[PDB]
């Protein structure tokens, strides 16, 4: 019995919650020694989950949120649709 990070943070609904869920496991770090943005405790990680959730919170779409962070953090991140 562990938190996950998905555990810290305060949804506006659970429709946002499971919008985060998606895209931090649909978004990946196949590089990193963990590749589960969902998973990992690597600051990056962190830094993902953050911006996320930040950009959910601004009305951001699910497609606006993907080109995001792969345009703005393609050094490590990859989108892997499912």
């Amino acid at each position: 019995g562990s938190h996950m990070a998905i555990d810290t943070y305060e949804f506006a609904s659970d429709a946002e919650r499971e919008r985060f869920r998606n895209l931090t496991q649909e978004l990946r770090c196949p590089k990193c020694q963990n590749q589960d943005i969902a998973d990992s405790n690597a600051p990056i990680a962190a830094d993902l989950r953050k911006q996320i959730y930040g950009q959910l919170q601004q009305g951001k779409s699910d497609g606006e949120i993907v080109d995001y962070m792969v345009a703005r953090y393609g050094d490590f991140v990859r989108y892997k649709p499912p």
